[PDB]
């Protein structure tokens, strides 16, 4: 099921099932950073500082819908925090904004760094798929 996606473990949860997903911490603090890719060219698509709480979630979206959200949603979705806001926007994980609509803006970071960051020949060889399955059906 939808977890909740409030935690740390709840993200964990949803990058864990990605292709080619890792997790560090690049930077001096508690930022947790999920890349793709192959060990020696992975790119960033979900960031997190798992010392606040609520945590906030930064991830990457389409520059329409990105806008979008933010005027849907103008309390707990903001501009990408430190990040590239033409690409980038930080969600507060605080319950106001539906789990589903958390975990399917998570996936698609993904799938969009996939298809930015990766050509054609490179998502075949390493196997980054098209599109992603456990999908929630309605």
């Amino acid at each position: 099921l939808q977890t909740p996606m409030q935690t740390v473990d709840d993200l964990r949860s949803v990058c864990d099932e990605l292709p080619h997903s890792l997790e560090t911490f690049p930077f001096d603090d508690e930022t947790l950073v999920f890349k793709v890719g192959y060990l020696s060219k992975s790119r960033m698509y979900a960031l997190t500082d798992i010392t606040q709480d609520p945590l906030r979630l930064s991830l990457k979206v389409d520059p329409e819908r990105g806008e979008e959200l933010r005027q849907a949603h103008p309390q707990s979705i903001a501009p990408g925090y430190h990040l590239n806001k033409k690409h980038w926007v930080t969600v507060t994980l605080d319950g106001t904004v539906p789990a589903e609509l958390l975990g399917e803006l998570l996936r698609g970071s993904y799938l969009l760094v996939t298809k930015k960051g990766f050509t054609k020949a490179e998502r075949k060889e390493l196997g980054l798929p098209d599109s992603l399955e456990g999908g929630s059906h309605h």
